[PDB]
């Protein structure tokens, strides 16, 4: 039914698919945006933003897809729980403009994580038809920290 992860686990989405505003790093580890793939393991595995600046992270599909849904994850550095509670969905052909995800006039707004493990998903309905998704956090836990899969086809 048009559910099927579209890369971010299996890596069938590239690294170069998958960008952001900003990524942190510490001698060769990067939080980098690369990293933000559902139940990826290893030192910085999440993406998490330079913790200042407005943050998002954005996933180029490289063709038209259909998305049905969003699955988001937090992570823990250390034993300190990490993740991103409330999210804004924005649309993007080119990757430039954006269009957000709005609920009868009014942007919705996601009811994302309550803990750094498990994967909540997020249903978009009516689905949405895009070339680039861009997740925006709204509120967080302790820091911004993301790990994700995108549901669809196509």
């Amino acid at each position: 039914s048009c559910s099927m992860p579209l890369g971010m686990e299996s890596k069938a989405i590239s690294d170069a698919q998958i960008t952001a505003s900003s990524y942190a790093c510490r001698g060769d580890t990067c939080w980098s945006p690369s990293k933000a793939r559902l139940h990826l393991q290893g030192r910085s595995n999440a993406w998490r933003p330079q913790v200042n600046n407005k943050e998002w992270l954005q996933v180029d599909f490289q063709k038209t897809m259909k998305v049905t849904g969003v699955t988001t994850q937090g992570v823990k550095s250390a034993a300190t729980s990490m993740y991103v509670k409330e999210f804004l969905i924005s649309s993007s052909q080119d990757g430039h403009q954006w269009t957000l995800f709005f609920q009868n006039g009014k942007v919705k707004v996601f009811q994302g994580n309550q803990d750094s493990f498990t994967p909540v998903v997020n249903s978009l309905d009516p689905p949405l038809l895009t070339r680039y998704l861009r997740i925006h956090p709204q509120s967080w836990v302790h820091q911004i920290a993301l790990r994700m899969e995108v549901l669809g086809c196509e």
